[PDB]
C-alpha cells in the first residue's frame, strides 16, 4: 500500500459535506490493510486506532470537502485534486505515520485515527460525534500547515442571516427601501470593524464577508435578506461578536446567528509543540509556528478537549477551495515522516 | 354608465405593464358606450375623441401599472385598487369629464383621449407610439395631483446597471457595496440646502450576487433640472474605475413647466369653480410629461384626484368624493379654455 | 429694584465657569436689599433666604454661562446677552418670585436660593457643594421651560476622551476617525424608532492632532434614561481596541421624574392663574437636576422664562413681558404649595 | 575629492526647504573642484556643467530635505544623515558620475547639474526656476530608487484645506457642528476613493491622508479647519481631482486646493531606459522597473520638457524622512557607477 497512490484514490472519491459514506469506508479499508482497526461510525467517520499505550492521542482530520471535484492527475510532482491539501492528504499523512509507528511507541501511546465529516459545513457532525467519546492527552488536528509549520490557532466564526420586510412603496419617496436597509446595517458593520481594527494584526482583525444577498421582485411588499460571516479574533468570541452585531441593528432588521465556533489560540511551548519542533528538524526543515485566518474543527474541539493541540499537515492552505488544488508529492512524504517522528517524540516522553 | 363603477370594473381587470390588453378593451368599451368613439390602437392603447373643434387638447394617462394586485372593495367612502390613483383613476376621470363636454365646447375643442401602455416601464411605448401621431395645441398628463391640486413638473430618470466580475481581497459584491456607498455620499453633497424638486434621488432596485466571482446592481436616479441624464451619468461614470461597468438606459429629461399658462389659468378656474383652493405642484417621480414635452413643445400640466403617496403601496385607494371632483375639474377646465378660444 | 434691569445688570457682568465671583457678589447685594438676606458662600455660590415654616423649598439656578460676551442691550421688548436664558434670568426670576411671597407663605416655607457655580463645567461644583448642606423637601431648578413649560427631566451625561499614539498605514488621526464613525453609527442604530428624550447623542468636541504621531478627541453624549453612563461606557470600551485609550469623566445620571406631585400641581396651578396652558417637557440637554436628583430624593422639576434653543447661541435673549411672567409663575407656585401645607 | 566624504559634509548642513544657500554653496565648490563649473543660481540651486556636445541631458536632484536634522555617523557600511537617501546622496552621485566622464562623452553630450531649491515643499521652486532655461533631450531626476532600480513614474499630488464656520450653539442639539461637518466631508471622500480604487494598483488608487485637523475653542461662532492631501494616479490628474472633490463637498464648506502636481508615467523602452539598464548590468545587478507612491520634481518638469526621462538613485526610499536614515556606502558606489555607465551608454548612441 504506497502513501501517494493511496491518496489519489481518496481524491478520485467525491465527498462534499454530508456525502462521505463512499471515501469513509475506503479510507476505514486501507486503516484495516495497514492494521489500524479501520471502521465507519454512526456519523460515518473514517476510524481507526493503534497502540496500547495510557497516553492517549487523536489525530483528527476531516473526509469532506468543499463541492466541486476536480480532475485528479499526478503530473510533475504535483497530486491535484479536492482535498489534495484540504485535506484529504493531510489526513491519509496521518494514517501512513500511524501505521508506521515503532513497538516503543505502541508501547507508550495509544493512537485514534478520526476522518472527520462535515468540517466544511456548520454542523461539525463528526468532530461533535466524536468529541464525548474520546479522552485525548494530546490531539493534532489535520489541516493544511505545510510540512514545515506548526499552527498554534484559528480563529472563531460567526454566521448571520439579516432580513427586512416592509410595505411596498414608490422607490422615489426618500425612505429607504428593504435592500437599502440592509445596505446600511452592512456598512455600520464595517465601520464597527474598521474601528475595532485599530492596530491590529490579521489573526487579531475581525473580519467580513457578504457571501450572499437576495431581494424578492417587490409587488405588495419588499423583502430583503444578507448573508454575511465573521472570522472572529481570540478577543471577540461568538457570544460578544453577537452583542456587538445586534447593538448595531436597528430593530426593524431580523437577525438570525449560526455556525457560532470560538477562537483558539494554544501556547507555543507544550510538549506537543516541542515533539513537532523535534520532529520538523530531523526531517530536515526549519519549523515555523502558525496562526491561521480560517475555521477549523480545532476550534470546535478546543471547549470539549482542554489539552494540547496543534493543527499540521503537508500542503499550502492558500490552495484551499480552488480550482487547482494539489499538494507536492514530496511534500506529502515529508509530512508523514513528520507525523511519525512527533509521535515517536511524544513516546520518547 | 356610473364613474366610479366604471372605474372599479378597470380595477378589477389586471394590466402590469406589456399586459395591458384586457384593460384597454374595457376603456375602448366604455368609451365607445359614451359617444368618444372608443378603440385600441396598434401599442394597445385605450383610445378616445371627442369634439370637432380647431384646437387639440390631449388627455394622456396610462393604464399599465405596476405588480401586485390589491382586491378591489368600495368601502367607507374609498375606492381600493392597483390603478386607483396612479392612474386608472386619472384616466378614467378624463372619459367621464370628456363624455360631458358642452356643444359649445365641442366646436372650440378636438378632445384625444389616450390611456397610455407601458408608462410604469422604460419603454413608455405608449405614450411614445402616439407622440407623433398627435399635433396637440395643449396636453393634460393624468397622473394624480389631488384634486385642487396642478402639477407643473416631474423629475428625469436615470436607470444604471453596474457590474462587476472578478476571481475567487473584498469580494465582487462588496466593491459593488463601495461604488454604491460613494454614490449615495455624492447625492447627499449635492442636495445639501435643495428642495426636494431639486433633489438627486439615488435608489438600489436590485442586487444580484452570483456565487469566477460577479454582482450586478441596478439602480434608479431621478433628476433634478440641474442634474439631467447626460449630467448625473457624467459624475457616476467619473466615479466608477474601469473595473466597475456602467450601463444606462431610461433616460428622462426633467421638465418643469411655467406658472402661468392658458392651461394653467383654465385649471385654476375650474377647481375654484369646483369650491377649491387651487394649489401648484412639482412631483418627485417622473412621468409621461417628461416623456412628452421633447415631442410636444406646448404648454402641459398633469391632473388628477388621489394622493401621490399612495402611488405603489399595498392600499392603494381614491376618495369617491374626490374622484368625482376630478371629473368636475377636468370638464370645467376643458370648458374654460373652450371660452378663451 | 427693577426685575429687568436687576437682570440686565446681571448679564453685564462675565461669569464664564470658575469666574463666578463677581456676579454672586452682584446677586448677593441685590438679595441683601430685597430682603433675602443675601451672602456668598464657599463655593462662590450667589446665596439667599426667606421664610421660616418647616417646609424647605429650593430654587436652585446657576450663574456661569459659557463663554463668549453678547453685548447686553435692551430692544424690540428683548434682553440680549449671554446667561438671558441659560441661566440668569432663570435665576433672576427666581429671586424677585420669593421676594415678593405673602406673609401666609413665609410661615408655612422655608426657601433657600442658590446660584450655582460652574454648572457649565463637568465639576457642577456649586450644586455639589450646597447638596449635602441643605434638606430640601422640595426643588426648583432654573433653567429655562418657557414660562408656560415644565421640565420633567433631563439627559445624563459622559464625557470621553480617546487618544491613539502610533509611529511615523493610517495615521494616528484617521484612526480615531474610524472610531468616531463606529460610534456614531452604534448611537444611530439605538435610536431608531426612539424619541428625542429616548435617543443618545453623540458629539465631537475637540479633535486635535500633533504632528511619533498622536492625537485625541473629546466627545460629549447625552444619555437617555434606558442607557446611564455605566451602560454607555461598556458599549463604547467593547468597541474600542486596547489600541484606543479611553478615559471617562463628567457622568451625570439620566433624570425624568413623574408627572403628579405637590410641586407639579402648583405650577400647573399658578401658570393657568397667570393665563397660560401648562405643558410638560423634557430637555435633551442636561442640568444640575441631574446632579442633584441623586443626593435629593424629594420632588423635582425645572423651571424659567426663555426658549432653551437660545442656550449657547449668539443672539441669546429673553422677551422681557414672558420673563415677567416667568416671575409671576414662580411666586404664584411656591404660594400655591404652602396653601397644600 | 573623495565620494562619500563629500557626501558626508552635504548630510552636516542643514538645509530645510528654504534655506538651502549653505549647502548650494557647498556643492558648487566641490563642482568647481571637479570641473563641473559650480555656481549657485538665483533660486539658490547648485548648478554644474560638464561636456561640449550637442546632447543636453539635465542630473536634477534637490538638495532641500525635510525639516530635523540626524546626527551624521559613518558606522558599519551605513552612512547616517538627514537627505543620505533623500536625497543628497542621489544628487552628489550625480556630481562624481558627471565628474568621472569620457572624453568621447564630453564630445557627444553636454550634462547640467541642477541640485534644486524646496522640491520637499509646494512651490518646487528650483525646478520651476530652472525649467524654461534648459532644454534638454533627457532627463534623470535624482531620488532614491535602489541602485538597481529604475524608476519610471511618481504620482500626482493635491493638498486641500477645508473649513467651514457657523454661530455655535448647544452641543445637545442633533445639528451637527463645524468639526462634525467637516469629519463628514473626510469619511465621504474615504468612500468616494474606496469605489474609484476596486480593482486597482497602488500606483493606479487614489491615496489620502489628513494631514492636520483644528477646532476653534468656539464662543459666539465654530470654527474648524482640515488640512489633507492626495496622491493621484494617471488616471485622475489635479484638475479632474479637484472636480470630483468639489462635487463631494456640499456648499457650506470652504475649500482651498495647492501643490497640483501631475502625475507622469514614462514608457519601459526609451534611450535612456536602455541605457540604465545596461549600465546596472554591467555594473553587475538585475534592473527592475519601479512606480512610486510618492511625488517628485519629474511630475513638476514633465509638462515643460517632453522627452525621456527617468528617475535614479541609490538607497532605500522608504527610509525618506525617518530618524534613522542612512545609505550603504557600496550602495552609494555602485550609484555613481551605474549614473556613469549610462551616460557613457548614452554617448555611445
Ligand atoms: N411613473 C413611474 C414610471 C416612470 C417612467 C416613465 N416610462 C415612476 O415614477 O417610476
Ligand atoms: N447644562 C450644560 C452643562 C451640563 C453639565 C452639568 N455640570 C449642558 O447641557 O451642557
Amino acid at each position: 500500500l504506497d502513501p501517494v497512490e493511496f491518496l489519489k484514490g481518496a481524491l478520485e472519491i467525491p465527498s462534499p459535506s454530508g456525502k462521505e459514506r463512499l471515501v469513509a469506508e475506503y479510507l476505514a479499508e486501507g486503516m484495516q490493510k495497514l492494521g489500524l482497526k479501520g471502521f465507519v461510525d454512526e456519523a460515518d467517520n473514517a476510524r481507526g486506532q493503534v497502540g496500547e499505550g495510557p497516553v492517549q492521542v487523536v489525530l483528527l482530520g476531516h473526509i469532506d470537502t468543499v463541492p466541486g471535484q476536480i480532475p485528479v492527475r499526478l503530473e510533475g510532482g504535483r497530486l491535484f485534486g479536492r482535498g489534495a491539501v484540504d485535506a484529504k492528504g493531510p489526513f491519509v499523512a496521518m494514517i501512513f505515520a500511524a501505521a508506521g509507528l515503532s513497538e516503543e511507541a505502541r508501547k507508550r501511546l495509544t493512537v485514534h485515527l478520526v476522518g472527520a465529516t462535515e468540517e466544511e459545513a456548520p454542523s461539525s457532525k463528526g468532530a461533535r460525534f466524536v468529541a464525548p467519546r474520546l479522552k485525548p492527552h494530546y490531539a493534532v488536528i489535520g489541516e493544511p500547515s505545510g510540512w514545515e509549520g506548526i499552527t498554534l490557532g484559528y480563529k472563531g466564526r460567526l454566521l448571520v442571516k439579516a432580513r427586512r420586510e416592509k410595505d411596498h412603496f414608490h422607490s422615489a419617496h426618500h425612505e429607504p427601501n428593504a435592500a437599502e436597509e440592509l445596505i446600511s446595517y452592512f456598512v455600520a458593520i464595517k465601520a464597527w470593524a474598521e474601528a475595532m481594527n485599530v492596530g491590529q494584526r490579521p489573526f487579531d482583525q475581525v473580519q467580513y464577508t457578504l457571501r450572499d444577498f437576495r431581494v424578492h421582485p417587490a409587488e405588495l411588499r419588499q423583502v430583503a435578506e444578507m448573508f454575511f460571516d465573521l472570522r472572529l479574533p481570540p478577543r471577540l468570541p461568538p457570544e460578544e461578536a453577537i452583542r456587538h452585531l445586534t447593538a448595531y441593528a436597528p430593530p426593524t432588521i431580523e437577525l438570525e446567528f449560526f455556525g457560532r465556533e470560538v477562537p483558539y489560540q494554544g501556547p507555543k511551548d507544550t510538549p506537543l509543540t516541542r515533539a513537532f519542533r523535534q520532529a520538523i528538524r530531523k526531517a530536515g526543515g526549519r519549523p515555523v509556528f502558525k496562526l491561521k485566518t480560517g475555521t477549523s474543527d480545532m476550534n470546535v474541539l478546543a471547549p470539549h478537549w482542554p489539552v494540547p493541540m496543534v493543527a499540521y499537515g503537508p500542503g499550502d492552505s492558500t490552495l484551499d477551495h480552488t480550482p487547482y488544488e494539489h499538494v507536492e508529492v514530496a511534500e506529502f512524504l515529508k509530512g508523514i515522516e513528520v507525523l511519525r517522528g512527533a509521535l515517536e517524540a511524544l513516546a520518547q516522553t
